[PDB]
């Protein structure tokens, strides 16, 4: 084309909300395995499982921090109908504003 | 207490920007190894090296996707002075808004 192409960042388009789900490892492992069958239509793209480090204590998050990117708020809202959330995890939907 | 603490998501406070650095893997590996000494004050918390999947193409990102959360905009700006960015990689500052 030009090439004035990509830095490989996918959150660019202005309605790329990320559900960050910091569920407990075993439960997230079960969750993703269970979800992928019927509840593929609950996301477009997602990560693997990952972990975040802390600063001062010798700590990580032991919890598997998955990141889920949907355009549709219908995916977020029809969530509880089609795949209701288990307790033990919490979900947090962050709306991504590209700043540059 | 509660203990109504975390869901373990570190983007909560209204000034947690994420630099999402999708450098080539070897470059990301060299970047951090070089950076960590003097350019520790380029970040507060940051990730490991993660990767994204593609949807319909049988690919991932081969490039390594680190995510960097600093409070300061001085962090992003005194960046180019103290550690000027190499070419070949890209960075993106996504300023994160919690929706819920």
């Amino acid at each position: 084309r030009r090439t004035t192409n990509d830095g490989f960042h996918l959150l660019k388009a202005g309605g790329s909300c990320f559900a960050l789900i910091s569920g407990t490892a075993n439960q997230v492992k079960c969750y993703r395995f269970r979800v992928k069958k019927n509840h593929r239509h609950r996301y477009e793209n997602c990560t693997t499982t990952w972990f975040t480090v802390a600063d001062n204590g010798a700590e990580r998050q032991g919890q598997a921090q998955i990141l889920i990117t949907f355009g549709s708020p219908s995916q977020r809202q029809d969530f509880l109908k089609h795949v209701p959330l288990p307790p033990g995890m919490n979900i947090s939907g962050f709306t991504a504003s590209l700043d540059f």
